[PDB]
């Protein structure tokens, strides 16, 4: 299951990115990551094609935000299982209860 | 229920943004978010039209603050339910006890 | 009860701001807030006129600090009750035991 | 057992770095480290030659990321045991359960 | 009892500031404060004249540090009791056990 | 017992600094400190002459790191006991179990 | 009015059955679960007075049928004073709210 | 003077009834709830001496009527020494203050 | 439907045997372990109703064979109400999910 | 010398009365309160040996008068070894220090 | 196969002796220690089945010789299901791994 | 060799006396204090075997003289396996180290 990420500078924009992503295709927002310098990432999981659709929409929508800025984005089609155990890209408890 | 966000650089300004928002219309301040680089966001919930009124007032009032600066703002009319589970835009425990 | 805020860049200056505020008038320092980028805020509560007196003194005294810098300030005469529940402007446990 | 590190500015890029590293050779991603200013490090362990292979791939892949930036990298062939006890380069609980 | 503060950019320098302060006069280092942007403060308590001696020595010694930088300093002769309850300038548990 | 400190900008470099320090002479790495703005410090303890040897090696090795940068360094020959109680320069639990 | 209903059991299995029988028998929300020792645990439900009475009755009959089941005490409070919400686990949690 | 009133029960339901009966019978504030094992739990109220006496009496009569209810001990302290506030859960909390 | 199965024992060793026998005897997942005092502990499993019945039966037979083993109570809930998931440790955890 | 005095009760109300009677009967400071199960709780006071003896005696007489009161054990240590301070809740806390 | 061995005692001293006797009598690793109330505590060891049997036997003989020693229950599981690792303290910890 | 000595009491006051008598009677360090329920608590000391024997003996005689004192179990382990240090509170803490 692919992973999609949009990193913005600013919180409002990251929230819009996430909203646009889950609305554009069949992906689950699994988390959000702060790393400082105003950089925040929203992470979604789903089929590669769903994730591609969601990230493209997420980027477009975030850039429309008043003062919105997208810093980086990336999609990994088949993330190695090891990552699930170290980085915050896994379906969380709260998350799978929403499903 | 819509979500409204004002991100400022500086705490005093974000506090004013929040005060102005809840006073301008029928919205509930549900939280506050720090992301570093002096960037803080206040988040309100309510009817889209209430939120529109509150954000416009929040922006005007924050800009009047001595040294106040607004970095970004955004309103999402119908935030996807998935967001409530990942991002800090949900009515909190403390919050719904105030209601 | 009004809320007064002085945000400085630097800790020594914020400590002086707070000392000057509680000494200048009848206000209670209720808290302190860090938001990154060296930005820290001290928050006091009291009658609007007391708070006005305290913030003016706090600003003057903070600017006298060696390397002191004031970034922003603001006073809200009647902060909405909703804020008390979300933002760190409320009388705390430790605080009301000092009173 | 060698330690390999790639530090990026941006989260998406660090996630790609990690994915590329564990896919390129026989290394275990043991952790991730945030230090502010958007600087994040992913850490892998394995035979020196595996780690060399993984870091080279991790760097190439991270630089291909949209808005990806690599700040620093380093490999230590035989890290002193003392480090395992202070710095986050050790196999963690969650990690060795994945193995 | 007076409070003395030296804020540096850099940790090594703040550690030297503290060492120099407690060695120069009869003051107790009561704490250390991080506020981001590399800004850290060391706080001492003691008689105003002891604190004056310690801060002057602390500044001189910190500036001798390789890459040492002092950002701000301040002394408050009779800090208001209210501050003890909000800001980290109080004798701590660990601290008074050293005494 | 002397204290030695190397502060870098970047995590990989600080890890190398630490490795080089404990390998160059008879010192114990006792901790690591993050203060933001990418500034991290590694702290060692040992005889002044051991610490001098370790810091010199730590600096040389950190500067060889790809993208490595050393911001500041310092050695305190006889750190005042008060510091042990406030600043993170003390032998920790985990640490003395390694010994 | 919105009553609170409580069933206390000796043993966890029996208390889980009480809870399941309570929310199934009537229009009530399980809001809490309280451990106090001696194998005594309480499930707390909220709802209309008549709904809570229906559910507590169902809860008790079912719990007593559990193998090694044992009900210690029960009680229904019709109009719980607001003060209680703030001290005891009878209040709704945002957790059980989202649901 | 401002007395403290305590009812200790065996069982949680009975202690919740004690609390509800206490704050309802007189001008007192429930400030705490204390678990100590063996199924023993205490509700603590604050108020004038005469108010606390009225409420403790109501509390006990009501608690004994709870199904499987059982009161273990009670006590009213008329002028609790200030020292106690700082060690025991008899003090008001900002939680119960806001209310 | 997806039932929940619970075995409560007196003693930890016996409860660990119950759990091991349960997941081995049928298609069930151990999702929780609950301590409530008096030496009473519960293991909770999730699975189809028929699978959970098979496993609880195996669990009980095995637990009673443990040296100093002792089963206090057991229960199977066929269709646990969703409300319970949110209050009690019967829900899957991302921990047991990854597995 | 500075002795430590302890009264252990069965029940919380009685232990709160012990504490109140102790600090009122003599020049002692309540520094701790210890829960260990089976409804056993201890109040610990510090002071001169003769002061602690006066207070423990008062404490016991008063505690035994509490409704459902019960004193389990008491003890006075005249010169408690410094080692104990560091392991047990007999030491002053900055909490009780500020007072 | 890698079995798990458990000795549960009444009393801590006896459980510490059990653990010491177990790891000394055979090739096993103490991985956990479990408190569940009523003075019942368990030590858990991991190792080959034959090694764990040797150690549990040694553990029990030694524990029964402890003054006021008392063994409540014991059990050896030869092939503990992987599910258990994720719910119970039978798994290795990085703590006991480093050793 | 460096033995561990343990005295377990019923009641806290008696356990505090045991500890005080132990460190006073011989060259031992109190390193821990363990609560396990049923009013059972253990004090743990470290030292030479002969020193620990002297202290445990003193500890027991003194504890039995405590009003309402009661010793449940004791034990001395001459050469505690290193594995134990990592699982149980018999290890020195940096807390008791600094002293």
């Amino acid at each position: 299951i692919a992973v999609g990420m949009i990193e913005t500078r600013g919180f409002p924009a990251v929230v819009e990115a996430a909203d646009a992503m889950v609305k554009a295709a069949r992906v689950t927002l699994v988390g959000y990551e702060k790393i400082g310098s105003g950089r925040v990432t929203v992470i979604v999981r789903g089929d590669v094609s769903e994730v591609q659709a969601s990230v493209a929409a997420g980027v477009d929508s975030a850039k429309r935000v008043n003062g919105g800025e997208v810093l980086s984005t990336h999609i990994i089609a088949r993330p190695h299982e090891n990552l699930e155990y170290v980085l915050p890209i896994r379906y969380t408890e709260a998350v799978e209860q929403f499903r």
